[PDB]
């Protein structure tokens, strides 16, 4: 445990919590993050040129062996991570044949392809983390089917639910965001190589080959769109922003739960900090830095769209990027909230107490009057509203409101009495009966939530299966490319 | 023609152009736009309550007849277009039974459903307009397979293409945006009714029935998500923003084409204005107001996401909306650019002249040296760069560069001569040969572009078919609801 | 009271509250808002032309009388509120001499001047409302110098303060925002007339005269800057956004205070609503619609800056505007929060109770150990942190922590005892003594806050004086212009 | 010259150009940028505690000597750059007395003060760079009083001006932005130390002393505002964004000037790049990366304001920061555009040619008809518009339009002839006479622009004087603090 773990900040920070403090100093520049993908593009482009007869196997093998050498130099020399200095280092290593690797190619389609491969890997990384986020949310829900508590609207107690019911709302939010990310992946995972500067080339390239060797699923067909297309960058920034906004809302929800006044939940010690001056603080540092990441995600979205609004439909060096440190912040926040949800400690007795005492059961009292004594809904509302006004005025908790108070309210509001028993009123005000009566689809009754959990468990299986399939497709292509490179270098070494 | 049609502003404004001036004063408030959908929800909810036995057929028919009456009052009384004043007008019309239409319902899920139905209709309206935009772009492309012109990168002449090739880049951009809109529609077209305040209800509703009567394809299952879910609003705002950013880039592209210095295109008179003080102006008012709409679309996107980042995962009156005047601006801009593209007049001779004279053919000269005399690509680049530096210095247009100038550049740069003929150089510098040599996938050669046009023509057929299917589904549901309402009112009038 | 005033929504909405519901349907378009200022510019320009000898007094009087006539037509004919249709209506009224009012002028500098005059009036309107906001905040503070309560950091109870101390934080925030608005006014209140299209004119205008007649304090000198300058629009949008963000933070603060769990404040009935289904709701509709206005203000700021980033330094029809409905939303939110602050009802007993019982007094216990028994600050912190951990574990409220609990914590943490009396501990934990001990500058002790109130009362006097001076300058100029117009029309009628 | 300097990319990149490529990899984290200011705060706080008698001179000297030691450790150990790990390293060095440096202090007011000192230094750095930007713009203008060229509106040639006239528009823009930065500095340069956690302290601090030792000009008085105030961060982000938007507009303007079609300006070789595939490219890489920086500046502004809209008026770890790499991007872009403006090469002959031939002189022809033959302004406009329509139709350049063409247009449009000479028409169409006739305030006539240059030269002197004064105030305080530290350490070493 480091020096911030003093007083009530007991134990060490959870590693998910620690990520929130580390990502910024640890993030790569976009140039350094994309550089390893430029190397892969060089090999796939050279292999494709070799299959097309633009390069001989001897030329190809000289280039490919040199790529490995310059790749090793650039591991410690950042100046070799942009195209032309890299090419010049390659030319100093293997000679003038290094220049031939740029046949039919530009920096424009090379940079668009490399950025796509970077965002592609970061997209699967994101999808993996959001799946783990949803897993923690669903698995937590399954343990709280009977954890009765109030739900809020406008930050006011509304009606009784369960913690499991609340968490499945988050699960449905995450399922739709996973669809957004998967829909985006289909547009990110297209290869623009072969567009060259913006208009293709007279060299007889095989664009499908280059695309396949790099794991892309299809082509960015039109060559202008290949170098000028940037909407997938804006879309990636947007889904990041809207997903994180839902994460901010849950962090904010848990933060209010764990205020000194609510006290219906408490953060795990490993996800809280304290003050150096106020020893009583158990601070939601994990929650607030997670929200901060969500707020910061607005930045790339606006910058990218602003740059697109400011140019023509051309290749342009003025377009704003989605940078590694932005995605790194998202992953840190997602992991932190995963651990926050997993380790959250609800005060079940305080939750039930608020539900039973603070008048969220009044809707069921109103519905009972309408459904049992058959008064108009507005008139039942006016009676129960008077009940609450009086109960508050006299200090009577909701689970102490009885037949007398209801009748005086009726008489006070309608002149007439009311035709109900004390048992009917008691069952209307029982908060657990409130939950059980709400047994429709998507409602908090345990059997309803359990059905939602069964559906989410099945959908999570599809989520992991999609991620596994997309990951293996990239791994298989990366292996085919590596095999092709060895075949060319070894064959030239031994038989040519 | 109005009073702005003076001097070079001849004829009347195209009606698509005129839309850009009218939408703001003509736009409805969100309340007035959503109100007709609240009326439909009332009927569908009441019908569902009747099928469930919560309302008798007599109660149902009294309510339904009263809804038509209050609907007629609210046509001229805006104060009756929010829920509770509407309900009070209904209660003054048919009596206290009006209160029963709110059984098992809240304003929270009513407003979420109504806003969805509004955005749903506006989404099909948007998809229709974007289809018409893509239609004008593809059909224009088919008439310019041989309209040779330069493409630009970084606002500098790059290589020769055709106008048809350029327009098919826009078509590919629009196809992906149509996917974004259709993906969004699947999330917008879910029914949150039955969530009531946030936690469902003990009343035995049939949520699938209410959803079907209103044309929704599925449910927003979880009841918290039903009233708290707002990501589809942010997503709708985003796709609007990213689509319009592509529209801004094309408007900007056409604006540079039609500058007094480029002069490669001229706006149709019906899409241009003029100055009251400078009589020589033919101003791109249509283009700049279209870009203005794209810039303004950033606003709702940021406001909506900011409001989501600022709350808990609850129903909240603090969430920012996507308003009718924002969508109205998008439609006006899309229609205007549809007409701009349809009626655009390119100066084909000036386009060819720039391609032939301003050195965009230098890549093919460089590729010819590498591919024919077999020099290293960097060395060919240095020779052709010297050719251009000299040609500019001496005032020699690209289509006048001959064998001499190329050899002196070679000698000046390599000491050695060069092993090419004047015919090889002439064919390298022929701009139409530049286009023909680029015959790969997505490249400007007429046969390549024609293939892209064939594909887009087929995809446009799928686009219109999707829109027709989604539209008819809503029309059929609206008719079923209307039939159900008449059955209840007429049966009660005659047989009960 | 309208139909939303049911149940606990007693009485009628405060008119400041009602503004939040009315501004959107009542807002003018920018064109209709700026039109009356275009009329004033016409008169000031014509008068200036008359002084310069460009117009005769007879020509001037014919034009001026015609301006009044067309002004009356345009009161009901919106088509006459853009320049050229207005001019054509003027020409149909008085003849071809109407064309002479545009000598040396363009629509470009006319629109820039008119928008400035609109924003100028709306800026004084804003400054007036923010002054009233600060007045309500300071005057409320003066009545709560002894209203002890906790302040929060990270939504956790921190240390004891007073409500008056909290409100003076808001006052200091508002004082700096008033400086932002006044600094902006100096840049808004410059006249760009005389720039004509963008490059001035050969006509011998007197720009100082036109500026003075319209109440401007100086010129936008350079003629390009006159028509192309737009930063004051972006700046106006920004100050709106940052001011409202502070208003959102106070609304959010009051919303947490008035949660069912805090219960340290209650909104006045005239600033709260209720639910149609949940009769127990007293909802912070005023607070959440005020925050919504703050979130929406992000929109114009981004749209305006995006449009500026997208063009050249020219006049351009693509620039995004600050529209009346945006400023209207700000004024409604400012008025609402003015009334919210004025009528807010704090529960003083609950406030004191939290301060005394929920451990915000622990800092003073820690400071007492360091200052009295002379232990290292970290060691005192570790002892008091143990006190809190134990007190929470045993259910002991802070104002029940005594000598025993402190000594056992010392022994548990240092092995040694502690050299303090029960009276020292009791005074360290007295929350009102916590407040009194913090008597430095800007601290919550009543004498400190009272000094801050004395300073703010004096500054508010300067605020109102600045507003009065700027307002009277505009009123005097508007009268001089009106007198000049009558002099020209009457003199021509009677003596020429 | 590096490996990107090939072909037409001759010589080495200007160092201002090179900054655009280096700042991102070279930028510090906010933590590492603020750390040296935390060290200064420690010393100033300890000195203040010593003057107040809270620390003895021996305690003070032990702490101060230890601060230098830990400062040296943290130069290579980034883990020691947050408060509590730093304090723990101090405690391991000098013992438990290290804990006393936090008396009456929190991390909350320490971080607010340190961030202010960072932004304060970066603000003077920004003001210095913007002054150098304005210097290059004014000094360039002084050399082009007679460089006749057209000005554009809506990207169309408008009227003749001079390059000097255009640049003075930029100067007036920069003067107002310098006012924004100086107004901000007054709010940034306030000391929040003494606020402690949020509510001050019972320790008898002297806040004015701490403020003075750190160079602040005043206090953030209220203690809540001291830790919760964040508007100066948002304001700093905004002025950055609006200033850069003006820089983007000039970069965009110069980019269009230097298109292959305009050809009225050419970037200096040291500020241009080229393509690896297209040898004819001279690319505006400096301009587009400068615009990219302007677009990216939208990000921090939105993120900061979003975070403020999302919290209460408290200290909060969720607030978004203005980070060093954002300010670094601004400085790189400002320096680059400074060098771009200084070294820009206008083609004066092409500029004059466009002015003389492409009809920007038509306003003066129209004004001449009104002022000389006394026709109505609309009728003159219709005649000159017909002149242009015919001149374009027949290929007649503006400086070849003579008496015949004007008369036929008159006859074609009014039936009547026109009463002007060929000499009157020739002088109306002389572009240099157009400039000379516009001799009012802020107009392009050389004598007018020269007056504007005289005013700017005087204002630039005030700008540098303000910067010098604010800089020396900080330098003097930093020296007083250093002297105080030596006095305490040396006195304790030798006499105590």
């Amino acid at each position: 445990p480091d020096a911030t773990r003093i007083g009530r900040a007991t134990g060490a920070k959870a590693p998910e919590f620690q990520e929130l403090y580390d990502f910024d100093a640890a993030a790569l520049t976009l140039t350094s993050a994309v550089f390893p993908y430029d190397s892969q593009i060089h090999r796939a482009h050279v292999v494709m040129l070799t299959e097309q007869g633009i390069l001989t196997v001897e030329e190809s093998a000289t280039i490919l062996s040199g790529l490995a050498q310059v790749d090793e130099l650039a591991a410690t020399d950042g100046s070799l991570r942009t195209y032309l200095p890299y090419e010049a280092a390659l030319k100093r290593t293997i000679g003038s044949v290094a220049g031939k690797m740029h046949i039919g190619r530009s920096r424009n389609d090379l940079a668009n392809a490399g950025k796509r491969m970077f965002l592609r890997d970061q997209l699967l990384r994101t999808i993996e983390a959001v799946i783990g986020y949803r897993e923690a949310v669903v698995h937590k829900a399954a343990d709280h089917l009977d954890t009765v508590m109030v739900v809020y609207t406008q930050r006011k107690e509304a009606q009784p639910i369960t913690l499991g019911h609340y968490l499945m709302a988050i699960s449905e939010n995450l399922a739709k965001n996973l669809d957004r990310y998967r829909e985006l992946y289909a547009r990110i995972n297209l290869c623009p190589l072969g567009a060259a500067a913006t208009a293709g080339t007279g060299w007889p390239l095989n664009r499908d080959r280059t695309s396949a060797l790099l794991g892309f699923d299809g082509l960015v067909v039109n060559s202008i769109e290949g170098v000028a297309g940037w909407d997938h960058v804006a879309e990636h920034a947007f889904v990041n922003a809207v997903f994180l906004s839902g994460l901010s809302r849950l962090a904010s929800e848990i933060q209010l739960w764990s205020t000194d006044e609510y006290q219906v939940a408490e953060l795990d010690a490993s996800f809280a900090g304290t003050s150096s001056i106020m020893p009583q603080k158990k601070n939601p540092d994990s929650l607030e830095r997670s929200r901060k990441a969500a707020f910061a995600a607005m930045g790339p979205l606006v910058g990218i769209l602003t740059s697109l609004n400011a140019i023509e439909y051309q290749y342009s060096a003025a377009r704003v990027e989605l940078e590694p440190r932005s995605i790194d912040a998202l992953i840190a926040a997602t992991h932190a909230m995963t651990g926050v949800v997993r380790t959250l400690h609800p005060n079940k007795e305080r939750m039930r107490q608020y539900a039973a005492e603070n008048y969220s059961t009044m809707t069921d009292l109103t519905d009972m009057l309408v459904r049992r004594v058959g008064i108009d809904y507005r008139e039942a509302h006016e009676i129960v509203a008077h009940v609450v006004i009086t109960a508050i005025e006299k200090g009577i908790k909701a689970n102490k409101i009885g037949l007398d108070l209801v009748q005086e309210a009726a008489v006070a509001q309608t002149g007439a009495g009311i035709n109900v028993s004390a048992d009917d009123i008691k069952d209307a005000l029982d908060p657990w009966q409130n939950v059980l009566r709400r047994e429709g689809k998507g409602m908090p009754a345990p059997m309803s939530v359990k059905a939602s959990i069964d559906d989410a468990m099945a959908e999570l299986h599809k989520d992991r299966a999609w991620l596994a399939n997309a990951t293996q497709a990239l791994a298989n292509a990366k292996q085919t490319l590596a095999d092709s490179v060895q075949q060319i270098i070894q064959t030239d070494r031994k038989y040519l």
